[PDB]
């Protein structure tokens, strides 16, 4: 048992803990120790490690900027957020678990893989920060992190790192972001075959659709998103900006009541071979640059930089998405480009291979 397959895209070459002898944590204490260790580790999760109440509960005053209905989620007044973002929002009492607020620190040369459909962390997410590099997280589930509270916790956090490969991971019922990319450079990252479950009891849109999906706000990021299953979200799917070059290929965006893409200044996106099914608005904000392969002929321009043609996207009951900025394509020269299949096989392939347990 060990890491199955290999990273495709920008993070091609990750080895994680390498061939170090696998360790099997019995307690949450052991898991935390191994992840923040100094040695190259290959940690195998054979069960659910529940952190929910491991750090107690905090009672305080937050705010409800999205309504006071029970289907809506509220915000913990972190960093005076309510005061300088929603000064008009009604104050509300909040009670949340401390464990979710901050994730488990992951250090360099680590390989965290789950076994079958058993490996899972509940109530606390992961946090790859402080320059950690060469990390592989595969076949695990990170769920239930203060669902009702924005600022109650993020599932996967990458802030100042390099060579990170997250594959076959399932995230669900998270208070805020499922994936947050730094603020500092995260460099080479490959998100593949992940299942983002947006079905939640509390949502910022008060309708059961998770709004805080993926947030790419890295300072110098090269992110590859392939074979991912983005499901039931209402926004930030994904939100790209800062200085991020996103290669969005062969992903399945399904049932998005709201919007998917939010491209800001400094965000560059190459969307090819994706399938958008029941996505009301595919592109909301567009201040950066994107090439969505408007047609097959248009896909031929990729040849010079990617070494091959780009593949068109498929649309079913979805809004349009057609942008053709090619100026940034030169940035792909000398990088590891993930291959692309036709969109006709994406839907079927993703739902069968995306997420934990489908490895």
């Amino acid at each position: 048992v060990g890491v199955s397959g290999s990273a495709e895209g920008f993070a091609e070459g990750v080895t994680g803990g390498g061939d170090a002898t696998p360790v099997y944590p019995d307690t949450i204490d052991e898991l935390v120790s191994y992840l923040g260790d100094d040695e190259a580790r290959v940690i195998v999760l054979t069960k659910t490690f529940d952190f929910t109440d491991s750090e107690g509960t905090t009672t305080g005053t937050g705010c409800a900027p999205w309504g006071t209905a029970s289907a809506c989620q509220v915000a913990i007044d972190q960093d005076d957020w309510c005061e300088n973002y929603e000064p008009d929002a009604p104050s509300v009492s909040v009670e949340y678990y401390n464990a979710g607020v901050l994730g488990i620190t992951v250090t360099s040369n680590k390989s965290l893989i789950g076994e079958g459909s058993s490996g899972a962390i509940k109530g606390k997410g992961l946090r790859i920060v402080s320059g950690a590099e060469n990390i592989i997280i595969q076949n695990i589930a990170v769920t239930d992190i203060n669902p009702k509270y924005v600022w109650g916790g993020d599932a996967i956090t990458l802030d100042d790192c390099d060579l990170v490969w997250i594959d076959h991971v399932t995230t669900a019922r998270i208070g805020r972001q499922h994936y947050v990319l730094g603020t500092s450079a995260d460099n080479r990252v490959s998100l593949t075959n992940n299942y983002i479950d947006g079905v939640s009891d509390y949502s910022a849109t008060c309708d059961g659709y998770h709004y805080w999906g993926i947030y790419l706000d890295g300072d110098a990021d090269l992110v590859t998103m392939k074979g991912n299953y983005i499901y039931h979200t209402s926004g930030r799917s994904p939100k790209v900006q800062d200085n991020t070059l996103l290669h969005c290929v062969n992903n399945y965006f399904y049932d998005i009541s709201g919007h998917a893409f939010e491209i800001g200044e400094g965000g560059y996106v190459l969307a090819e071979g994706n399938v958008f099914q029941n996505v009301d608005t595919v592109l909301e904000t567009y201040e950066g640059a994107a090439f969505t392969v408007p047609s097959t002929t248009a896909g031929e321009v990729c040849s010079t930089y990617l070494g091959r043609d780009c593949v068109i996207n498929g649309f079913g009951c979805s809004g349009t998405f057609s942008e053709d900025s090619t100026s940034f394509l030169s940035d792909f020269e000398g990088k590891n480009i993930a291959s692309a299949s036709a969109y006709t096989s994406v839907a079927s392939r993703v739902v069968a291979n995306a997420g934990q347990g489908n490895l």
